[PDB]
């Protein structure tokens, strides 16, 4: 039989395999839909199929940095094993948005792929836009397998949204965001620093932007009172340990409510739209005022300069 190899999906490779011999002899550690077949021989109906292999060869090698933008070789087989499980969740549409049925603790992938459809983000890696883009489209297997081998998670590992958001904002391009801070102490007095890209867009402390603007209390080498100065990011992500915090329709996006205790815990996702929503995987219910244990806050910006 004839089948196609390929490290992307895009440039596919005739191959004359031998039928008496496992894939493993041949063409090295290869995959099929994420079910790893390195230790099978080819079936009949496997005939003209496209399967997965670990680069062997520098063309693949490169074909492989150009889809992905990693060289680690343990990522293919990775993101193959988490497909092998992710491709057989449910990705409802609920409010509109491409949601996930709870399964193997989903809970933080579920709220990280809810935000990424609300936010603005271009992906560097090939594999992130292309699968980004069939994901909002309704089909998000591919999407949320990459997720998990960009973050280094496996299928049934606890997840931090946070976390997760870091890591992907790392492949997106933010090249061209910027955050000035001005810090000021009783007797250091004044400084400013600059910060790009995703350092820009996260702060860990506090989930109201407003306060942000107003500032908040950070020590110094020597207890002052950071500000926010200018933001130049098309959202921010506002977050902070689990509190009670009220959420009032129409003055942020949407947000990561996390319950239970520190890990072992589940996040639901709540988006402003005309009312607000909560989004629990595969459930949704609606009210006009929500008032609960809120971990991460999600803000539209475009350009904001302070009037201090
Ligand atoms: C940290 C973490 C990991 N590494 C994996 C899965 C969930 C969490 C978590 O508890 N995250 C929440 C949002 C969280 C983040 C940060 C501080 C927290 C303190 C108490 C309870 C929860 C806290
Ligand atoms: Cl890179
Ligand atoms: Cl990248
Ligand atoms: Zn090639
Ligand atoms: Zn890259
Ligand atoms: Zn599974
Ligand atoms: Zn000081």
């Amino acid at each position: 039989i004839k089948v196609f190899t390929t490290v992307d999906n895009i440039n596919l490779h005739t191959q004359v395999v031998d039928m008496s011999m496992t894939y493993g002899q041949q063409f090295g550690p290869t995959y099929l839909d994420g079910a790893d077949v390195t230790k099978i021989k080819p079936h009949n109906s496997h005939e003209g199929k496209t399967f997965y292999v670990l680069p062997n060869d520098d063309t693949l090698r490169v074909e492989a940095f150009e889809y992905y933008h990693t060289t680690d070789p343990s990522f293919l087989g990775r993101y193959m094993s988490a497909l092998n499980h992710t491709k057989k969740w449910k990705y409802p549409q609920v409010n509109g948005l491409t949601s996930i049925k709870w399964a193997d603790n989903n809970s933080y992938l579920a709220t990280a792929l809810l935000t990424l459809q609300q936010i603005e983000l271009k992906f560097n890696p090939p594999a992130l836009q292309d699968a980004y883009y069939r994901a909002r489209a309704g089909e998000a297997a591919n999407f949320c397998a990459l997720i998990l081998a960009y973050c280094n998670k496996t299928v049934g590992e606890l997840g931090d949204v946070r976390e997760t958001m870091s890591y992907l904002f790392q492949h997106a391009n933010l090249d061209s965001c910027k955050r000035v801070l001005n810090v000021v102490c009783k007797t250091c007095g004044q400084q400013q620093t600059t910060l790009k890209g995703v350092e820009a867009v996260m702060y860990m402390g506090t989930l109201s932007y407003e306060q942000f603007k107003k500032g908040v209390q950070i020590p110094c080498t020597c207890q002052a009172t950071k500000y926010l100065v200018q933001q130049e990011s098309p959202f921010v992500m506002m977050s902070a340990p689990p509190a009670q915090y009220e959420l009032k329709h129409g003055t942020f996006t949407c947000a990561s409510e996390y319950t239970g205790n520190y890990q072992c815990g589940h996040y639901k996702h709540i988006t402003s739209k005309e009312t607000l929503y909560c989004i629990d995987g595969a459930l949704l219910t609606k009210s006009s005022e929500y008032k609960g244990p809120i971990t991460d806050v999600f803000y539209k910006e475009n350009s904001y300069t302070t009037t201090i």
